[PDB]
């Protein structure tokens, strides 16, 4: 049978490069003048909110940018994907993932992978696609989780930020200057941190069983 699901697998320096990047996003954010502004926004409790704890639920191990989830074949069009010719040749194959921005949401915290056309064509074309998928180009949902609330799903971290990247499709000014970029406030809880420099992690394509 088939594996829980396919992607890319961070190795553990790069792991370790991209989880200690985004936990100086959710304390710098959390810091941040603009961020407990908008408190109301992100959370109807109810003084500073901690972010690394509110994200509570992180990844346990390395980090990882899924490409198709299969659930041993239970999935729609699971089956399909795995037969494909460039996933079995790309099969514990080498790549480089560019992450381009880190992201919160009341639900979420992730960060943006840009697939390049090579990692593109791995990339899933199931028909039961996001309705938030649409308007914006394939493998836009591409991300990294690196956080979820108590009774959050994993799965919500792409459609969070498919809903992102609907906003952004532009946008004004950035509301505030981290060390490592700008930082944007799409409202409702939602906030992007646009890198100055795009991080390159390194990846082996493969798959994941339970
Ligand atoms: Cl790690
Ligand atoms: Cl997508």
């Amino acid at each position: 049978f088939l594996p829980l699901y396919f992607g890319w697998f961070l190795t553990k320096k790069s792991s370790e490069t991209l989880r200690k990047a985004g936990q100086v996003f959710l304390e710098e954010l959390g810091n941040h003048k603009a961020f407990k502004k908008e408190l109301r926004h992100f959370i109807s409790g109810d003084e500073k909110l901690e972010l690394v704890s509110y994200f509570g639920k992180r990844p346990p191990g390395v980090l990882h940018c899924t490409t198709k989830a299969c659930d041993y074949g239970k999935a729609a069009g699971a089956e399909e994907y795995a037969q494909q010719e460039v996933v079995k040749r790309s099969y514990g194959k080498a790549f480089k993932l560019s992450i381009s921005a880190l992201f919160v949401t009341p639900k979420t915290a992730g960060a943006q992978v840009v697939l390049t056309d090579q990692e593109l064509q791995l990339w899933p074309s199931d028909l039961d696609k996001p309705s938030a998928s649409e308007g914006l180009p394939p493998g836009s949902r591409a991300h990294v989780t690196l956080g979820c609330a108590a009774d959050v799903q994993p799965v919500q971290t792409g459609l969070d930020l498919l809903d992102i990247l609907q906003q952004v499709k532009s946008q004004g000014e950035a509301v505030g200057e981290l060390p490592r970029g700008k930082l944007y406030s799409l409202g409702k809880g939602r906030w992007m941190l646009s890198l100055t420099k795009k991080m390159e992690v390194k990846a082996i394509f493969t798959g994941y069983y339970g």
